[PDB]
């Protein structure tokens, strides 16, 4: 259904497409900056040097760790509000586009490409919490989904926009770039900032009203009723207002404790419920779903050209795209355990093969085709579950009295985490793809049988609960 | 040096970096200009009209952005005074990073219009923490500070260029030194350094926020508390009772929708308001922006390199010897005093000087005399006007309009730099006589105005002005 709950998540959702824009956009294009730039202007190939691969390493880093600083900082922003977590984003990332897109070195697009890394780190965090807070509870898992549906969707799109470009510049070649390349490349880092300017305008002049659980909290009980009755879509939302009410009545009795997120590490009841999250959001990264979105080029360039690889990326983003919708379906029909372990299944049943055929024979044709459509089977049981259902995840699992703060460690923690995986994972699939993908394997059954003994299910809850720790083991100790 | 002036030290950090980021820009622009090599394309490297065009478009940045800032930093200052002065310095801290390592003429375009958002962000925000931090019978001796420390940041600004050795010629090709290509951007970036030094006594000291704004917004026993912290004295209901009246009024305005365009509809309020947007941006008619912006331009005719640098130090280091006395006249004679004399010091420089250039425009005496009356317009204006205004700008408002208002002047200002700098970068480069004795007929109007228009605000409570009344505030609608 397309409620008001909907319109609101969407607001949000311009912010989750900014997210998957500007993980994908630069990879899209460095081909044309490392051109451009001149980073290998002494080698005779253009396109690989040495300086390169040090260079083009660190932009994803820069990436990456401000993901991990805007994950940790968005835990103490959106202590000051979750609609300004969205503004922030916005203003931030229009102007992070603006210098992305003007940059002529090297240093200034990394200092670009960590503060847009941030940014990301920020949408993490905000995005599915405002989703958490902000939806009918029967649809949270619903309308979660919809973040990870539009990250991908931004990664299809950046994906699309590159194909309006010339898809290679010759790397023997000695030809400089064209006007249109040098151009289109600055244009698709410049695009972002139209769409921020586009989510500013919608919470401004639409979408005023913050979520009723922070205002509840924030002591405006009165505007929490508005806001309430607004996604609810009735003048009777008493059932709800409990919800709030008795979560809040739980954040403040805890506050008088004084249960900060380490006072609750040093609480066993809360430290289990911290780390079941804290490990699930790490392992979402040992699928190597960045190795294969950092690396998407580099992983096939052993046994692929250009067309097919442009041919290959765009159908492999859009297959991204469009296996994010049944997730809308699956995580509140069955389930977000049962959705997770058949991606654990997926995640298996592509990896363990292509790990077993180049044990067989690296340099076979029948593992170059099976690398192709094993990666395809990773990408359908990705996108369909883990993907979304972690950031379903993490914003219900949590008991409110550090449903916020749990939350920011755990996207740190899936950051840090693609930190571990990615560049790690390029230097394996580099020399015995069979370690690598074994390991995945062993981490796609490790991971089922955690989530199947630890995970238990999240579905339905109303706003600050958690299934790992029950109400009277929480109040009284907190 | 009691409390009250750890904390407006603490708020004129912000006005170091001001000042720095103000002429750093300009102390080492010749060798950016050999690295980016705007004018290789020439005989001559360093002069060129690429480098003219672009130079222009950096200092108009820099104005731009601190409109932009003057004008977001009345809506930022609702949220908070010392949170102002936190988003500044964290502000400043990232852009003098990326300033340091910009490569192109945009990135560093970019990187000095974000340097003017701060700018204007300071400009605003750090008076009025002063104002709010401070004895309202020493007010306008510690607003001195916030004009001192801009004065100390541009001498620091020109004093570490001269590490360098100045010699990016005009007529060589040589590669700029190593030491030379490292030392602007650290000078960027010192700034940074700067930031984290602010940042971290903010935080660690004066974490309390300024009494006039906790009142106003419903903390009053921590109202009571800074106030009897920066008082030393815990019976201080007086200057609570001003806080008071003053916020009531506050209150109320806003009962009856007093916004700043709702004022303006008043011509009670009306009056001090367009009084304020003149006086604040009559300060940039003295032509003191002209010789910041283009302290080069104008004495590269008649004077040669090491002379400039001294030149250029001697004068900075006036500016902010003589921002000094300002501290002790300001509380002594007054405000109208002050500045009437002040346009009195810059009608002594340009006049003489604009007659000169009449009677001989190539005397080897007219170059002289324009030496000493640029030390006599900077003497002049570096002990009035330039302290005075911003200690001015807040407290001649009603408390209703105090901050907003109080930002649209600041905004005045910066607006003003535009229209008087690079109008006078081009006159000034036909006629001086016409620029400075234009630059004179503004100092005898703004002396008239200020005579008989400009009241004197000194010792007026928080949230008073001489201009509206206690009972005029309440004249209902
Ligand atoms: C977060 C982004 C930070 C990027 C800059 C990190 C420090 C890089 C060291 O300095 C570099 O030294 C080179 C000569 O030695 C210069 O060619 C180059 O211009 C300069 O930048
Ligand atoms: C106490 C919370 C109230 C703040 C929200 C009020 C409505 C939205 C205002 O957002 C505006 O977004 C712009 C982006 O361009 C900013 O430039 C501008 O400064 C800011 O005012
Ligand atoms: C409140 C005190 C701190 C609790 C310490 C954590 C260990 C007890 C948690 O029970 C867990 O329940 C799961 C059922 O889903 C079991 O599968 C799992 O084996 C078991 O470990
Ligand atoms: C879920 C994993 C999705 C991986 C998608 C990552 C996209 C980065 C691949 O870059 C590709 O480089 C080519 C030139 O080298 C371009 O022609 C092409 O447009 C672009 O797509
Ligand atoms: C985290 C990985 C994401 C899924 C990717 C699946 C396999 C990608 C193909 O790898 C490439 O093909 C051969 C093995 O198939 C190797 O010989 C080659 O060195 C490797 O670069
Ligand atoms: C109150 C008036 C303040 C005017 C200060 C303006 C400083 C910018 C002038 O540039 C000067 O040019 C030299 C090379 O061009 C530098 O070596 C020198 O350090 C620098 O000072
Ligand atoms: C890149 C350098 C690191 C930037 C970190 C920014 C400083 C963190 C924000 O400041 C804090 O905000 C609170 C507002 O309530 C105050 O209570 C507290 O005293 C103050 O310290
Ligand atoms: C904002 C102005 C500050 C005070 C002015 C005095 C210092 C500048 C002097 O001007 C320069 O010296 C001669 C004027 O006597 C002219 O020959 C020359 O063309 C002119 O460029
Ligand atoms: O879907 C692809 C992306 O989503 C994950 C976070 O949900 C990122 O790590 C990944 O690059
Ligand atoms: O030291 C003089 C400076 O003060 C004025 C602001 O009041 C600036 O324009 C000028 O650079």
């Amino acid at each position: 259904f397309f409620s008001t709950s909907f319109k609101y998540v969407l607001s949000a959702c311009i912010a989750s497409f900014i997210f998957g824009y500007q993980v994908s956009v630069l990879n899209t294009i460095k081909n044309f900056i490392v051109v451009e730039f001149e980073w290998c202007k002494g080698e005779k190939d253009r396109l690989n040097c040495s300086n390169n691969t040090i260079q083009s390493s660190f932009l994803l880093a820069s990436v990456f760790i401000g993901a991990v600083l805007g994950c940790g900082f968005s835990g103490y922003l959106v202590q000051f509000g979750r609609r300004l977590s969205l503004l922030i984003i916005y203003n931030f990332f229009f102007l992070v586009s603006i210098l992305t897109s003007i940059t002529h070195h090297f240093h200034t697009i990394l200092f670009a490409r960590l503060l847009s890394g941030f940014g990301i780190g920020l949408v993490t965090v905000s995005v599915p919490m405002y989703i958490s807070e902000m939806t009918h509870k029967d649809k949270k898992g619903a309308y979660g989904v919809m973040h990870q549906l539009f990250i991908t969707f931004g990664i299809f799109v950046a994906v699309m926009l590159g194909l309006a470009m010339g898809e290679g510049p010759k790397a023997d070649s000695t030809e400089p770039l064209t006007s249109f390349a040098k151009l289109w490349w600055r244009l698709m880092f410049l695009f972002p900032s139209v769409i921020s300017l586009i989510g500013i305008l919608a919470l401004v002049v639409f979408f005023k009203e913050e979520t009723p659980y922070f205002l509840f909290e924030k002591g405006r009980i009165e505007e929490s009723k508005n806001i309430l009755k607004k996604i609810y879509e009735t003048d009777n939302v008493d059932e709800p207002l409990n919800a709030i009410k008795e979560a809040v009545e739980q954040n403040e009795s805890a506050k008088k404790n004084s249960l900060s997120l380490l006072s609750a590490l040093k609480i066993p009841s809360y430290r289990y419920v911290i780390i079941l999250g804290c490990l699930l959001s790490g392992l979402q990264q040992f699928t190597g779903i960045n190795v294969l979105v950092s690396n998407s080029n580099e992983l096939y360039k052993e046994f692929l050209d250009s067309h097919l690889i442009t041919i290959l990326s765009v159908v492999m983003t859009a297959v991204n795209f469009l296996m994010t919708f049944p997730a809308i379906y699956i995580v509140e029909k069955l389930g977000r355990k049962t959705l997770l372990l058949w991606g654990c299944v997926g995640v298996l049943v592509a990896y363990l093969p292509t790990a077993i055929a180049n044990e067989i024979n690296r340099n076979s044709n029948f593992v170059k085709i099976l690398s192709i459509v094993a990666t395809f089977v990773m990408i359908i049981s990705f996108a369909v579950s883990y993907g979304p259902v972690l950031w379903i995840y993490l914003h219900e699992m949590f008991p409110s009295e550090i449903k916020d703060s749990a939350a920011s460690l755990a996207s740190l923690v899936n950051w840090v985490c693609a930190i571990i995986v990615v560049f790690p994972s390029d230097i394996i699939i580099k020399k015995s793809p069979s370690i690598l993908f074994i390991v995945f394997s062993v981490m796609s059954i490790l991971t089922f049988f955690f989530i199947f003994f630890f995970i238990k299910e999240t579905k339905g809850g109303e706003i600050g609960t958690s299934p790992y720790i029950t109400m009277e083991e929480r109040q009284k100790h907190m």
